[PDB]
């Protein structure tokens, strides 16, 4: 039993991880096969970054002006291209290390772990959530750019994240790996806001459940709601609305515990009219949403 | 910027997680050059496991008793002891993967990552702290046991935590890589309990130096005290008293924010004495005591 943030473990990442340089710019890239996938925006110079032409400025460059290191080893470059956000640098070498994977965009509300890397080198791993304003609460430093998300399955990876930016509130903002950001957001050195963030419901009521495996269970009461009042409420709140499908994700967490789900909608919806009175869930203060149904069946059963 | 609980990037390890089995019985081991170490339960019966006499059980295994497998592959077993709660079994191939490693005894309030296994195979990664009980909450299910923590510093793994037991209130003991539990825990197959946990004072302080170098500073006062009064006082709010090594290890954030050790103590002191009056701290409510000092210095430099 027990309750964590839990990450997937990274090393079939670290394999892939690489620092690319350009000009006095340095950044981590992914080194997939024989390409390397970075942000573009290593090509720029900081009056470029201000409003940079990518086009113009990529076609400007040379084979030889990108710099890239393996460990030890520098990889040479022989060709390179741009999708969108994201630099492809065709290298001579093939990653050994290569795992099978997958790039995938992610949905807002669905979790992924974070490598967070410098000079290519990993640093650490955590485990995010998309927010419903295309944002993520991230810890990255100067050099981050490059490091990527991704989610584990079976022994697939799928790519999800590659981090591109840290907005003025602190929050970040990065791309998938076909170079499309996620959110309004765009490559340029600017001062960018997302739009309001919302509270991710299913994700809340998955959390919920986990802290009554656990043990915590203060919270439940023995009223029941519809779904579409509890709907009301929750929108009300700034949460998401509740889908049905997102009801029946939530269907072997009510069968495990014997809590039907909108029993647990019931319980939500006196925490947020009532708050929590000085107690804690889980040791939050704070209702948790970025856990998601599958997270908490997975760490739960 | 940013401020989260990160997990070592977990490749090194991963590359030495081994399944050990025994009769019906599998755990996870750890595979380093040419020895493998698990928790040396995984040699009882059911029956065994109410009052085990490890030696004498012990004394009637064989070498061909023990099956090891990296994956499906086999390693064949040509030697095997007991040293403490751990039994170290030479195997016949020394394992490409192990990185550069030491086997540290950790102290309650040091953090470190678990990479949580089943069968040999990872699972997940995260961070959690020793308890000042000698107790860690950690996320395991059954098989977990062999599951290790760990700190990486440059290239180094420091093995600190082998996982071997869950106590009634669903917190997790275990062994360091000599066999040596923490805390007063034996591997039989008994309830026992823990002492009464307290809060972790040297790592609030290092959250408290965390919130100075983001701006939030309103809890610092005009006082100081001596380290033997605050310990005092700390004691009668269920704080641990600081060590000298705490007083050390703090210096660095003591001079990158000019906040002199003792004064953050004062300030400290006054929280406890007369709470946080409706306000908070780098967003939250709670003292935050899993965050070291070294953490802190990570994720703030
Ligand atoms: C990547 N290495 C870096 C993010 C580092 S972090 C702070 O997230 O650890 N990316 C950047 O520095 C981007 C580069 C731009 C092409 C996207 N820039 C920003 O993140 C950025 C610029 C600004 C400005 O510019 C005036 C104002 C406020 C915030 C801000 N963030
Ligand atoms: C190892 N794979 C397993 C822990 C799995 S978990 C629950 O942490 O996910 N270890 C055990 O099951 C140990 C084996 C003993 C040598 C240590 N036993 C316990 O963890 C254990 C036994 C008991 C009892 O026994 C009556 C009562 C209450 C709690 C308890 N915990």
């Amino acid at each position: 039993s027990g309750f964590r943030k839990m990450a997937f473990p990274s090393g079939k990442v670290e394999g892939c991880m690489v620092q690319v340089t350009c000009g006095t710019t340095t950044l981590n890239g992914l080194w997939l096969d024989d390409v390397v996938y970075c942000p573009r925006h290593v090509i720029c110079t900081s009056e470029d970054m201000l409003n940079p032409n990518y086009e113009d400025l990529l076609i400007r460059k040379s084979n030889h002006n990108f710099l890239v290191q393996a460990g030890n080893v520098q990889l040479r470059v022989i060709g390179h291209s741009m999708q969108n956000c994201v630099l492809k640098l065709k290298v001579d070498t093939a990653n050994p290390k290569t795992p099978k994977y997958k790039f995938v965009r992610i949905q807002p509300g669905q979790t992924f772990s974070v490598l967070a890397c410098y000079n290519g080198s990993p640093s650490g791993v955590y485990q995010c959530a998309m927010r419903p304003n295309f944002t993520i609460k991230g810890s990255f430093l100067n050099g981050s750019c490059g490091s990527v998300g991704f989610n584990i399955d079976y022994d697939c990876v799928s790519f999800c994240y590659m981090h591109h930016m840290e907005l003025p509130t602190g929050v970040h903002a990065g791309t998938d790996l076909e170079g499309n950001f996620y959110g309004p957001f765009v490559d340029r050195q600017t001062a960018q806001a997302a739009g309001t963030d919302t509270t991710i419901t299913v994700n809340v009521l998955a959390w919920l459940y986990a802290a009554v495996i656990n043990g915590d269970r203060w919270f439940l009461n023995r009223f029941t709601t519809t779904l579409n009042d509890f709907n009301l409420v929750a929108m009300k709140y700034n949460y998401e609305p509740l889908t049905q499908d997102h009801v029946d994700i939530l269907g072997p967490l009510s069968a495990q515990t014997g809590i039907a789900v909108l029993d647990m909608c019931a319980s939500l919806k006196e925490l947020l009219q009532n708050g929590m009175n000085g107690r804690t869930i889980l040791g939050s203060a704070l209702l948790e949403d970025e856990f998601t149904p599958f997270d908490v069946v997975r760490q739960c059963s």
